[PDB]
């Protein structure tokens, strides 16, 4: 669906460890590499707000 900006982030892996996959949100941040624990990211835009719910009663 082309109704947004970023919705995948097809990165690659850790620069120090192309094997170890950086994790999303470093303890409330960007992409944390479990091995070097490096954090990458900042954008990701702000979408969390538009409706975001599970069906309604009305
Ligand atoms: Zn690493």
């Amino acid at each position: 669906a082309s109704t947004s900006r970023l919705d995948a982030l097809p990165r690659v892996t850790c620069p120090n460890h192309p094997d170890a996959i950086l994790v999303e949100d470093y303890r409330a941040g960007d992409m944390i590499c479990p091995e070097c624990g490096l954090v990458v990211g900042d954008r990701v835009i702000d979408v969390g707000s538009e409706w975001r719910t599970f069906s309604n009663d009305k």
